[PDB]
RNA sequence: AAAUUGGUGUAACCUUACCGUAGUAGGUGCUAAA
RNA sequence: AAAUUGGUGUAACCUUACCGUAGUAGGUGCUAAA
RNA sequence: AAAUUGGUGUAACCUUACCGUAGUAGGUGCUAAA
């Protein structure tokens, strides 16, 4: 019920966007980009969504969450429709104590981060249900779900894409 | 669900304020007293209460609704004791973006007065509904439903004259 | 469902005392301390939750309720491990607005404590039954409910000295 | 990283929220009358 | 337009709310003790 | 009057709240990035 942040090995983020170049890119140079588990399954896959730092971009609110600090400073976006299925072994729970101790300012932003994220998940949770059935039907597409196809990761090919993985 | 502002026309106001004095004056001279629409009838009458604008008399809270703006000002009172049985030919609807373009500060006035009301219309129905009680009872006036026949308008009279209009 | 507040006579007081040293002395030099009773009896008996002034105490959260005014100044502590069971002979209701006649100032107060204790009386109520219970377990205490019959009067103790009261 | 349509309020603007069983919250403006 | 009783809080005052299965919210005052 | 353990938050500090089906509220600090 409660979130948990991850980052996903860059081997599988470079695998998957040989299928969708829209997978964001992990600029694991310093840090890797963080991702929020989705709560529960999707036809047996394991979601995770990006989190930005491009906190100013022109963001549509029905595949986005913007996330705020106890100030009222924007503290990251999360990108619903750039949502990824993932196998667990390519990606890493993150420990926020941790982190914390490696890089203090980091840490802590990812601290505030997980505290706003705990008491707005039902809205995560709503958007990534609604975008994900819409980006998903067939056949002919309504004005909104051409825009979602359009915005958003095909799922159904990542989704094949995990399931390619799972030969090990 | 929401309130719908009315005016009245003058010929049926005069026409029942021959049965009970206590209806409200028009003054259509520039701005026709609007009234707002109970959200449903009673013994199969349109009701309709006249705002006022006399924010500072002494009101008595069980007929009466005080409205508010953001700001806290007083922008008006409701008179649950005036309200009145009106035909839906001799009453028109308010659009306030229409009022809001012949008379800018008018129209935004009265939006403020629609914001407010849209957030307390159970309250409106709730005293409509105890008042009506009160002043239509029968026989023995309580203390309370003296009053309350002495400050409120002859609703069974209006009915009737209601009632008499339809020869149309 | 309201908190009402009681005296206790000094002669019950002492003669509790003399079972369990815990109970509270009544200095009724100038303010004799005043109790909250326990909404519901307990096994038959009529419970009594004493206040201090001591507010800057250490206090634990679990047999303590903390009084706040309006400006979110201390206004006295419930000491729930104090509770005493009494006989309704050796207690007294305080009338507040008497109280305010005759000490201006104390009387106040008093009714600071009331409005604020008519707010959270679910809160003593709940602490109430979860220290009685643990305190009156047996036979093998956990760690906390050695802590809490260390800090408690012996509830059972005295419910048998309030039993004795009863041969009048 | 890039890309973020169109809609929902008797709602003029910004931020925020919402998504078709769709308008929440904070500002700004207006400061009006029966 | 005029006319708005009396009541509800262990509640002193103003505004606001409530209406007999009746006291919400914001001020002011008090700033007390076991 | 005295006496107030130990615990609960991906929670650094103070106050407040909670009590094992256990972390609410207000401050302080941080002011970080993909």
């Amino acid at each position: 019920d409660n979130p948990k942040f991850h980052t996903i090995s860059t081997e599988y983020i470079d695998y998957l966007r040989e299928a969708d170049s829209k997978v964001p890119f992990n600029k694991d140079e310093q840090h890797s980009r963080p991702y929020v588990g989705v709560l529960e399954k999707i036809n047996g896959h394991d979601y995770f969504v990006p989190l930005t730092s491009r906190n100013d971009k022109n963001f549509n609110s029905q595949v986005s969450v913007k996330l705020f600090d106890n100030d009222e400073k924007r503290i990251g976006v999360l990108l619903v429709n750039n949502m990824i299925p993932v196998p667990e072994k390519e990606c890493k729970e993150i420990d926020i104590a941790e982190k914390t101790a490696a890089d203090p300012q980091y840490g802590n932003l990812m601290l505030k981060q997980y505290l706003f994220l705990k008491e707005n998940m039902d809205r995560v949770t709503n958007k990534v249900e609604k975008v994900y059935k819409d980006v998903t039907v067939q056949g002919k597409p309504s004005h909104k779900q051409k825009f979602l196809k359009g915005v958003c990761c095909d799922f159904p090919k990542l989704e094949e894409k995990c399931q390619e993985y799972k030969e090990r």
